[PDB]
This record gives structure tokens, sequence and C-alpha cells, in this order.
């Protein structure tokens, strides 16, 4: 399991009491209450030091979010949940962005869960004990004081099952944050909600044949984890590094990269923040698609594993050779999409030609055949016999397999250079041989760039364009609208070569 915060032995030797005492801002605090325990009242200034009078002044509006939150009713949470976690995603925003405020933060929760008289004010400080630690960690500097107090919190008699739950669930996932790295975003409200009732995460991510797979996660939980997580569960290969697939995000159709490192939870977030910039419009989803080609297998493993995963990868293939930006041939998308429709359909019937338009678009055939080459589709499909599904989908997979970009991690790409030979447009194919550019409108292979000749530990992009180098020493500025995609694939590649 995870290594400890800290060892029960160490608990006695980090007293808060000691931290109190050495840090807090005494003087400027002078009040009637204790300070160093529960009040009601507002406090008179930040229970730390800052330089920063700004920060002062934050510290102390954040205690009356925490009183906020302590004090409202558990109605709102359900009424009105944006209203409910507005002081929490204010304190949290705060101590992300601010890692001089993030130990005010856990002081100003340790106060007021220590001698609390009112059991449900003690277990909303303890929910927001929990949404800190699943966002940001206290600071070196009070770390261990602070894993004492969880500790002795869980070990010691007293608390509801309530106030030990949430701490229990707030040292692990501090635990799971060391294990894999800082997050980038504040918690959305879906995750709240869950960290709230101290539970997972659930997630939908769709498969490339459109089937949705669910997962619960934690606020912690990588791209990388959930991508291996997918793979067992499907009965892949375990290990994603080796299968090559990976977790992606898509907004309204557009697919971006998510680094392996990246949590999932904070894609939510991104998701909440644009339904708000945007005012519905949202249709995200979570797809799992094949990243990287690696020529790995057996590896001795089970062929079952491996036809489950190249089953999925004729899927997103198939759907790839019906997107222009890859593929402009009505005459092979039509070949590839009347033997899908032979294998779904069976054979031709009037009834299933006057259920086609509008409805086999994307499946069958694209917008532009049922326009222009409707009756040549019609015609390619009639002519499959008595074509059996064993037969019609072993056509269909040879037809997919022997495409210039199949076994391809794909990037649609422009550059805008006055001296290099290739269109404005083209196509980046990847694969264990190299970067490959590919003309999707004459469907052919223009150039095959070097591995070797790529800056290892240098590689030059910007926020829209990977530079890469060609083998006369020029460069190609290659435009893409998911730079990460690009850069990771070349390191991944790069990488897997090396060894
Ligand atoms: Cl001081
Ligand atoms: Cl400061």
């Amino acid at each position: 399991e995870l290594p400890q915060i800290l060892n029960d032995e160490e608990i006695s030797l980090y007293s808060f009491y000691d931290y109190a005492n050495k840090n807090f801002n005494i003087e400027k605090l002078k009040q009637k209450d204790d300070i160093f325990s529960y009040q009601k009242s507002h406090i008179k200034s930040s229970l730390l030091v800052h330089s920063d009078a700004e920060q002062t002044k934050v510290a102390v509006e954040i205690f009356s979010k925490v009183l906020h939150y302590m004090n409202s009713n558990p109605l709102v949470s359900k009424k009105d949940p944006a209203d409910f976690y507005s002081p929490v995603k204010f304190i949290l925003t705060k101590g992300l962005a601010i890692e001089s405020l993030r130990d005010e933060i856990y002081c100003q929760l340790i106060k007021q869960s220590t001698s609390n008289p009112i059991q449900d004010l003690n277990i909303r400080v303890w929910e927001l004990i929990h949404f800190t630690c699943s966002t940001f960690p206290p600071t070196r500097k009070l770390i261990k004081y602070f894993a004492a107090y969880l500790k002795t919190t869980i070990q010691q008699s007293d608390v509801s099952k309530s106030v030990k739950d949430s701490a229990q669930a707030s040292y692990f996932i501090l635990q799971r944050f060391t294990l894999n790295g800082a997050r980038k975003q504040v918690p959305s409200v879906t995750e709240l909600e869950s960290i709230k009732e101290n539970r997972p995460i659930f997630v939908r991510i769709t498969a490339t044949d459109g089937s949705l797979k669910g997962l619960h996660i934690d606020s912690a939980t990588t791209c990388q984890e959930s991508s291996n997580d997918l793979s067992q569960r499907s009965r892949m290969r375990v290990n994603s590094k080796e299968n090559g697939f990976t977790i992606i995000e898509s907004f309204n159709g557009i697919e971006r990269d998510i680094a392996p490192t990246d949590k999932l939870c904070d894609v939510l977030s991104k998701v909440e923040n644009l339904q708000a910039t945007l005012s519905i419009q949202v249709n995200f989803k979570f797809v799992f698609k094949k990243k990287l080609f690696f020529d790995n297998i057996t590896n001795n493993v089970p062929t079952t594993s491996i036809n489950v995963e190249n089953e999925f990868y004729y899927h997103q293939l198939f759907n790839d050779l019906f997107n222009s930006n890859y593929c402009k041939d009505q005459d092979y998308q039509i070949s590839i999409g009347s033997l899908k429709l032979q294998f779904e359909s069976s054979d031709y019937t009037d009834e299933i030609r006057a259920w086609l338009p509008g409805n086999g678009r994307g499946k069958y055939f694209t917008t532009d055949i049922e326009k222009n080459r409707f009756d040549d589709f019609i015609n390619k499909y009639k002519s499959h016999k008595g074509l059996s599904p064993e037969d019609a989908k072993k056509q269909m997979v040879q037809l997919l397999e022997k495409h210039p970009l199949a076994n391809c991690s794909l990037v649609v790409c422009e550059h805008q250079s006055e001296s290099l030979p290739y269109p404005k447009n083209f196509v980046l194919a990847l694969n264990v041989n190299g970067i490959n550019i590919y003309d999707p409108a004459t469907s052919k292979m223009l150039e095959s760039v070097k591995y070797s000749n790529q800056s290892q530990q240098n590689l030059k992009s910007d926020d829209k364009s990977v530079s890469i180098i060609l083998e006369n020493k020029s460069t190609l500025q290659a435009f893409t609208g998911d730079v990460q995609k690009l850069v990771s694939l070349i390191k991944e590649y790069s990488l897997y070569l090396r060894n």
C-alpha cells in the first residue's frame, strides 16, 4: 500500500500546539474567544503572518467562507449545489493558486475542528478538510503536524462515523497525491459531491464501438491509471503503456490528448468551466482510443487480449477513414462502408434503402456520399451477395488493414512555409518507422521524417505548432490543434525505439 506521510511513532513528536504557538499571528488576533480552537465569530486578522497585506485580507475572508459553509443549511446542497459549494470554491481557488495561503487554510480548519461543541458543525469542518486535502497539500512546514492531527483523529475514540470516514479519506487522498503529483484545477461540483459523501467519482468513458464504460475514480486518479483500469476491465493487455491505448477528452467532437499524469477530475473541472463560459451546448465525452502503435506483441501474450484491442482499433480506423481530414476517397469509403452494411444488416432490401438517408450518415457512408453517390453506394451494397457476416467482416478488415494510414498515430496539420514542397494541409502519420508526411488529397506518403533527427531534450514546440527537423537540417513548423498529442507521440515513439 501507499507510504505513510507520518509513522504512528512520530505522531507524538508533531503537536499542532507547538506549531501554532510558534507561527500564529497572536498579537493581531487578540480577542475574547480562544484563538487556537473553534469560534463562532470572525477572526480579526489572519491566523498566520503574511507580509502581503492582500493575503492577510483574503485569509480573513476565507475564514468567513469557512463559517458560512459550516453554518449552511443541508437543503441548499440539494436545491442549489452551485450556491452550496460557492464558499468552498472560493477557498480552494485561493489556496490552489497561492501557495502561501495553503497553511493558513489548513490551520483554520484544524482550529474550527478543535473543541467544536456541535456535532453537525464538526462534520462540516471535516468535509472542508477533505475538500482541501483533495485539492492541495499543506506545505512542508505544516504537513507533519497536520498528518499527526489526522491520524490521531482516525485512531482515537470519539468523532462520529462521519468525521472518522472523512479523516480517513483525507489522509488517504493526501497519500494518493503524494504518489500522483499535484493537480491543476479546483474540484467541480460533481467531484465535491462525491468527496463530501466519502465516495468515488463515477465517470463514463466511451469506447470506439460507441459502448459506454463506467469507472469509479478519486481526485488523484491519472489518465494512466484509468487507461490501465479500462484495459484490464475490457480484458485487453493490462498495461496501457504496452497496448498503446489512452483516454482522451472530446468537446463537441474536438479531441484533445490527456497526458499520462494528468488527473481525470481536472478534466471534469474544465467541462464545468466551459459550461459556465458558454452559459447544453456542451457535448463532452471521455473516449478510450488507441494512441500508440508498438510492434511489441508476444511477449507471448494471449491472442485473445490482442484481439479485443484490434477490434476496438478497427472501429477507430474506420471512423478516421470517414473523416475528410484523413481520407477523401469516396470509392474507398464506399467499399468499407458497404461491407459494414452487409455485415450489420445483411442483404439489401428496398426497406433498407429507404432507411439509409440520414440514418446511415457516419455509419455506412459520409454525408458527401449520401448526396453525390448514394446510387453508387446502394449499388456496391447490392453487389455483396449473399455475403455472410463472416466474409463481409473479413473483407472490410482487409481493406482497413491495407490503407496507408493503418497502424499509425494520426495528426491533422498545416504549414505556412514558402520553401517546403508539401501541400499546406497534410497529415502526420507516426509509427515505429518514422514521422510520415501524408497527403490526404492524393492518399500518398510524401516523406518519412526520422526520429533520429529530432532534438532529444529540446524538441521545439509552442501553443500551436511543433517544429520538426528534416534530413537537410531545415525545419517543418507543423501547426496542429492538438500540440500535446504530437509532442508526446514523438517522445513516446522515440523512447520505445530507444529501449
Ligand atoms: Cl510570528
Ligand atoms: Cl505572505
